[PDB]
């Protein structure tokens, strides 16, 4: 039965020190929570497979476990090893000892060596006959059951018994709970801590939530939906069709022929309509050479071919080596010349014995042309000449187009499956694919098929002449759900762009969702699935699927005569982050690619300026960033002070000020953001022009001088103005007259400063407000991490070390090796840059709006529409922050609103009259007119109206009166 | 071939449905909705404001109202026989649907060079060849079609970069023209902004 | 005022006999302002000034022949240039 | 800036890439065709 067996079953893969790192290794471990056989030792001790490795673990409290056994029959017929402990002397012996019928313990060998509370485990592999021994010791205090806990095993002995190991023993004393497990192929992150010991280890197969670790390369995997894999229908069986021709091909009479032709008449020869068998002539040991440029000679017995040629005929022995592409000579010219292109081998033995008895029948003199004092000559072959003797060579062109084949080899075929997955072998060409019946009517002489992007499309069975098309086996996408490891292991897996078919099941069209329960209840969607649909964590809890809500519905009471105008308002303050510069990173070439290696560095100089214009690119970067960051701040002539008594109004600014008591005269509210922020190989960091100080006290010359001068510091000179009409004429600015601003000065004071500590509280409490920062920073210390993690790749190479193939290899294979590497480095290097050169042109975009919103908001007043903010735009106050700015923007918003009836025009004596600013309004009985973004009711009179036309023309006005303010004053 | 493509998060409906509940609140609130929360207003005076704040002056709309409204509707009759014969309208967007439709049958056709290799077809060439020469020829085929990848993303990058710029800029249009008036000449179209 | 920038707030020129000179960057001159509740400064004249903005508008319209460039007037270099497509 | 960018376009012909020889007429004059799809496969890489 499973247990909650964790991590058992781990080893050091190989013999390399490591510490405070996380490694991916593929190697031969124990499956995660996989079954392990459990063994008792009273009153259970069967031969288990050992496969290609097995790990062992043991439990004891009288050493019972003392030697172990490995081999084959276990019958004194081979090899066997006899493990022995007594007293404290470890004695090793592999002779073929005689073990009794029942072997127990009680209470031609090449390497001999004389010298429950505790468990020991061991690992025993053999590797090409090399016999590895890893161990730990640990103490646990368990007897029951399995023990719970990790336990990595280091290696301490190696015995080089040569022994398969295949199968293994233990040994039980009869008048201990050991432990086998099994190794399997899996990939595994281990992790080792300080001293270098792997204390855990993630399975990266065991299951979604593994596979999202193993690809994450973390132990903890944050809130969201992660992309891992792709689903894959696997092939149950082979299907193996060849045609049912039982010829056999004429080989004897090719390589068994009385006499050859001669080189100037040479013979060609069609052999087809056959079954050639190359078993006979691959173990014919007759042949002195078989060297192949067509195929490989493995190959042979499972290719077959459209045509054979058998080119015979007889050379001087000095001359074989002339048969081949590029070679030249008095027969590679001009009597027998063959393609640089040419797809076959030429296969060559000795002849002494029958071919010469002198032999003057050979005579000699474009590819393949047979050019039937003389141009002819001949050689004089003798019996008595190795190399002078008469070679017989046969040149064999194969004919590899895709076409139909007639010479196959010995090869029975199978039935065919259809409508399944399988394995394909048609004449040679392989695959998996489902075969599947078609309605494609290929004309009798078409063999294959071909799709756009040059694969084969469908084949004629060489049996029974039908069209099959090859539709490959299912697969698609598979995507997890999941909240963090810190709230639940629950997980849910959503099958993409598939029907729940070929796989608590919710059908959605992003695919088949398989976990998550149905709720119709909508509510804001918090994690985002697809085509509509978001998942969420609530309540006894599970993950929960559902619509996504867009808000609140609210109808509206529309009519022709009904405004609605605020009453009162409110002053809020938005926070606004924008990054402006990046790291000045910088590179060097030689140091880099080519470290300390003079070789190198001569290898590299043949490359020229290839580096050194990115090495410029980098130069324009850095200057670039501080022309960003000078020309965002630069924006005021002078350095201003504000006075040392703070009678600014009532408007308390000593919370955004400089603090006189602190070591750098800096803000709290600068102080709570700086305090929420936080090799060898060429990789090195310039400090930037403008230190903090300096940034610190533009800022500081900035606000004191907006509050002490209004704009007139932007527009012209800094010409001071009170705080009061500062206020004042910013609230004008808008559209409110001053009048309100003076009546609720001391509520819009304390609003202000009340949002300021609201402004504390949030920053000190939701680490999220800076991600726009920390994301910045994260990406540029991630792409260095990678770049330097770069190195560690091989790219083809015998070895990644730059210095152990310098010390491995003479210069003429070390200048392969080492251009590999140059390229491979390069093309990192160039990626690096390119994608430096994009994130700085974001960057330099965002630094240029950042300016044009502090020119356009803080040394003026924006009319434009939620450009500085939503709401009615007052003032922003500049705040620096870690390579960006943080602005606060002061907002008008409406607060509090009536139902009022409304008119467009009014009749006095017919005429009518029009407002110039506001609209009118009626509290039910009497008209009024206000101002559209605030409820402050003035009487209708002939100085707020004007008169145009008459009311015959007006489609909806109103009778009313307007009063005339001379009328009362000459009535008077 | 591994190529696929994902769903949006908002649907064509809940589009619609977004767009149909900004277009009545502009019609039923001016601008109040922008600015705060949407407080009804009647289209007359909507429409008298909407002229003050180009230098025309109210009484002409109320005094021109029949015309007013009669030209508004033959220019709407005018847009729709605009769009319903004028195809050249809509070639910003065929023009991106095609590149991209372009960018993904090159990188399928791509699939047919050699980049020096003896086949383009890899299991003919893993058929015929021992591993001793097929590690050669899969990587080489590897190296070229990394670069081929390493092309298409580059390029993907800077179209991207190109529709982000656009999206920004329609943005800022639809903020500052559409929920309220703009004073800026010539930047939500020629002549003196109203709607 | 900075003429040649070392870093860390320290610029460098060349100046008086004439010697290479380094020094702390001047941000301007200093200039309080008297503040107080009761006092504004208003101008009574003034003076028009103009000034230059300079902005490319255009690039050079260069076309790159791949095939002469790389395999100028050689049939084989461009057989072999005819496997790489696209 | 331009004119910068084409004359180095310009020089780089004269980088060898790893090849016997960066001139494309002692290439061809001196080895037969099964190297030279090789230097010239190398020199068209490093061009493109
Ligand atoms: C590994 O050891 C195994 C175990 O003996 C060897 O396999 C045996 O080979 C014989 C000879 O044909 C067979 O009759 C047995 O059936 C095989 N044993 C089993 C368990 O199947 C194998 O040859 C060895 N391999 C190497 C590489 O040493
Ligand atoms: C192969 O074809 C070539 C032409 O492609 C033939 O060349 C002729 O050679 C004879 C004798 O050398 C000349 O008199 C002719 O002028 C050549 N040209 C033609 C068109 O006849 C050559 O003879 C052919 N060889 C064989 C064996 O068929
Ligand atoms: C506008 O709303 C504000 C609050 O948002 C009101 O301020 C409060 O007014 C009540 C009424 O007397 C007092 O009890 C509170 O002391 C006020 N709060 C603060 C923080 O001052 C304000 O009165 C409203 N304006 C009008 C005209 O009613
Ligand atoms: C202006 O704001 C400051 C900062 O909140 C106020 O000083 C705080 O209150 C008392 C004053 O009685 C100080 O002793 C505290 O140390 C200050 N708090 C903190 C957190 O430092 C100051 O009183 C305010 N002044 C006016 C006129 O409103
Ligand atoms: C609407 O406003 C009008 C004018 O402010 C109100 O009419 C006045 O009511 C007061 C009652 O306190 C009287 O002293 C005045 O004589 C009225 N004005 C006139 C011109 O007669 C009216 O009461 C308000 N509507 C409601 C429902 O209260
Ligand atoms: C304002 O006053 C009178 C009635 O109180 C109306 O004005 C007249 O309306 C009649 C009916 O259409 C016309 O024949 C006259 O030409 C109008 N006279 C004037 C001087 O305009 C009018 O209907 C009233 N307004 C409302 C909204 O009821
Ligand atoms: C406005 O101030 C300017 C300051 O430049 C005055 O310019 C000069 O003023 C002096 C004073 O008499 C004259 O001698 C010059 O002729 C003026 N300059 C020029 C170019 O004419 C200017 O006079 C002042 N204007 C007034 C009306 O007082
Ligand atoms: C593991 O052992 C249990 C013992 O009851 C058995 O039921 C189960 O089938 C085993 N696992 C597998 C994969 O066979
Ligand atoms: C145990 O004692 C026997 C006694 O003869 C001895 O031969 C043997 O070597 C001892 N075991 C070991 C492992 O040395
Ligand atoms: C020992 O090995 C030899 C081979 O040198 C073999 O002839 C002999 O039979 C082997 N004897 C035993 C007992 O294994
Ligand atoms: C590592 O070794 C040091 C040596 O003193 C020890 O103090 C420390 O506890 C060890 N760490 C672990 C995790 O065992
Ligand atoms: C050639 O002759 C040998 C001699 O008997 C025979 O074994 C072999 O099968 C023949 N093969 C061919 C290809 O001629
Ligand atoms: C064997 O090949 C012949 C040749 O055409 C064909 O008629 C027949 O179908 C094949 N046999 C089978 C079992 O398909
Ligand atoms: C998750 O739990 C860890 C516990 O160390 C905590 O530090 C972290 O803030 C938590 N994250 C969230 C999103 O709750
Ligand atoms: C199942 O899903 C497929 C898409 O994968 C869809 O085409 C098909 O119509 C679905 N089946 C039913 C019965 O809706
Ligand atoms: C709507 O909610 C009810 C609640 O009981 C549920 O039974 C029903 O299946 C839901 N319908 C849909 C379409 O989700
Ligand atoms: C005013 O009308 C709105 C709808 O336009 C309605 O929601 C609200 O309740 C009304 N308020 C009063 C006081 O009648
Ligand atoms: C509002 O519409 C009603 C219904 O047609 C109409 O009777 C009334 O005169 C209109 N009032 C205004 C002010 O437009
Ligand atoms: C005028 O006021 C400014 C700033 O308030 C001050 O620097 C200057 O000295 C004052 N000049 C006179 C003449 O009062």
């Amino acid at each position: 039965a499973y247990t909650n067996s964790f991590t058992r079953g781990v080893y050091y893969p190989d013999k390399v020190f490591r510490s405070s790192v996380l490694h991916s290794t593929q190697d031969l471990f124990l499956p995660f929570f996989s079954n392990v056989t459990w063994f008792h030792a009273i009153h259970d001790n069967p031969v288990l497979p050992f496969n290609d490795g097995v790990y062992f673990a043991s439990t004891e409290k009288s050493n019972i476990i003392r030697g172990w056994i490995f081999g084959t029959t276990l019958d004194s017929k081979t090899q066997s090893l006899l493990i022995v402990n007594n007293a404290t002397n470890v004695v090793i012996k592999v002779c073929e000892f005689q073990f009794c019928n029942d072997p127990f313990l009680g209470v031609n060998c090449t390497f001999e060596y004389v010298s429950f509370k505790n468990l020991r485990e061991f690992v025993f592999k053999n590797i090409d006959g090399y016999f590895k021994i890893y161990s730990k010791h640990t103490p646990i205090n368990l007897v029951r059951d399995l023990p719970q806990g990790f336990s990595a095993l280091e290696p301490l002995v190696d015995l080089p018994i040569g022994i398969n190991i295949t199968r293994f023993q233990t040994l039980l004393a009869l008048h201990a709970a050991y432990y086998v497990g099994y190794l399997q192929p899996r990939t595994f992150l281990l992790k080792y801590n300080e001293n270098g010991t792997i204390t855990d280890a993630v399975d990266c197969a065991l299951d979604p939530l593994s596979e999202t670790k193993c690809t994450l390369k973390s132990f903890t995997v944050e809130k969201g939906i992660y992309q891992t894999s792709n689903f894959r229908v696997q092939p149950t069986e082979s299907i193996v069709r060849f045609p049912n021709i039982t010829n056999l091909c004429p080989f004897g009479e090719v390589f068994n022929a009385t006499r050859f032709a001669s080189v100037y008449a040479w013979n060609r020869k069609r052999i087809s309509n056959c079954v050639a068998d190359y078993s006979v002539l691959y173990n014919s040991a007759s042949f002195s050479t078989f060297k192949c440029y067509g195929v490989s000679p493995t190959k042979l017995n499972d290719l077959c071919f459209t045509n054979v040629y058998a080119d015979s005929f007889v050379i001087r022995g000095d001359e074989v080596r002339q048969i081949a592409p590029g070679q030249t000579g008095k027969i590679a010219d001009y009597n027998y010349k063959l393609p640089d292109d040419f797809t076959g081998c030429v296969i060559a033995w000795n002849s002494n014995n029958l071919d010469s008895k002198g032999n003057y029948n050979y005579l000699y003199r474009k590819p393949f042309e047979r050019d039937i004092y003389f141009p002819l000559q001949s050689y004089g072959f003798q019996p008595t000449n190795v190399g002078y003797q008469p070679y017989r060579v046969v040149v064999l062109s194969f004919e590899l187009l895709h076409a139909p084949a007639t010479v196959c080899g010995p090869k029975k075929s199978t039935n065919l499956v259809k409508n399944k997955c399988v394995n394909f072998n048609f004449n040679g060409l392989t695959g998996t694919g489902v075969l599947t019946e078609s309605n494609k009517k290929f004309l009798p002489f078409q063999q294959f098929g071909r799709d756009i992007a040059d694969t084969t499309d469908a084949v004629r069975d060489p049996q029974t002449l039908e069209i099959l098309d090859i539709t490959p086996c299912s697969f698609g996408g598979v995507s997890v759900i999941t909240p963090g490891t810190n709230t639940s292991n629950q997980v849910a897996v959503l099958y993409q762009d598939v029907n729940c078919t070929e796989v608590n099941v919710f059908q959605t069209r992003a695919g088949c969702l398989i976990g998550a329960e149905h709720v119709n209840n909508s509510y804001e969607c918090d994690i985002p699935i697809g085509a509509g649909i978001c998942a969420s964590y609530q309540t006894s809890q599970s993950i929960i699927a559902y619509t996504m809500s867009l808000g609140a519905e609210n109808s509206v009471a529309y009519s022709n005569n009904s405004i609605a105008i605020p009453t009162n308002f409110t002053i809020s303050v938005t926070t606004e982050i924008l990054p402006v510069s990046m790291t000045k990173t910088s590179v060097d070439c030689t140091m880099y690619i080519c470290g300390d290696s003079t070789e190198c560095s001569n290898l590299l100089l043949q490359y020229g300026s290839f580096c050194t214009q990115l090495n410029r690119a980098l130069t324009g970067i850095a200057v670039e960033q501080d022309k960003n960051t000078q020309e965002v701040f630069a924006q005021v002539k002078q350095i201003y002070k504000t006075p040392p008594i703070k009678d600014f109004g009532g408007f308390n600014f000593s919370q955004i000020l400089p603090d006189p008591s602190k070591p750098s005269k800096r803000s709290p509210i600068e102080d709570l953001l700086f305090n929420k922020v936080t090799k060898f190989n060429g990789l090195t960091v310039l400090p930037p022009l403008l230190t903090d100080e300096m940034i610190a006290q533009y800022t500081s010359a900035l606000l004191a001088g907006t509050i002490t001068s209004g704009w007139t510091f932007g527009a012209g000179p800094a010409l001071q103005i009170p705080f009061p009409m500062q206020m004042a004429y910013r609230f004008n600015g808008i559209g409110v007259t001053q009048n309100v601003l003076y009546e609720n000065q001391k509520l819009i004071a304390n609003q202000f400063n009340s949002a300021i500590g609201k402004i504390q509280d949030s920053l000190s409490s939701t680490p999220s407000a800076l991600g726009k920062l920390q994301d910045v920073v994260n990406q540029n210390a991630q792409a260095l991490n990678t770049l330097v993690k770069q190195l560690s790749s091989n790219f083809g190479a015998i070895s990644s070390v730059l210095n152990d193939i310098l010390s491995r290899l003479d210069p003429p294979e070390a200048e392969v090796q080492i251009d590999r590497l140059i390229t491979g480095r390069l093309q990192s290097l160039q990626t690096y840059v390119t994608q430096q050169l994009i994130r700085a042109a974001e960057i330099r975009a965002s630094a240029n709006l950042a300016a044009t919103k502090m020119s356009e908001c803080v040394l003026g007043q924006s009319k434009r529409v939620d450009f500085c903010g939503k709401g009615y735009h007052l003032m922003s106050f500049p705040q620096s922050a870690p390579h960006g700015v943080v602005f606060l923007h002061v907002t008008y918003v409406p607060a509090q609103e009536k139902n009022f009836t409304t008119a467009p025009a009014i009749c006095h004596d017919g005429k009518a009259h029009f407002p110039r600013e506001g609209v009118f309004v009626s509290n039910g009985t009497h008209w009024f007119v206000t101002q559209r973004n605030f409820y402050e009711p003035q009487i209708i009179t002939t100085d707020n109206t004007f008169v145009s036309g008459n009311c015959d023309v007006v489609i909806g006005i109103v009778n009313n009166t307007v009063y005339d303010p001379l009328q009362p004053e000459l009535d008077s």
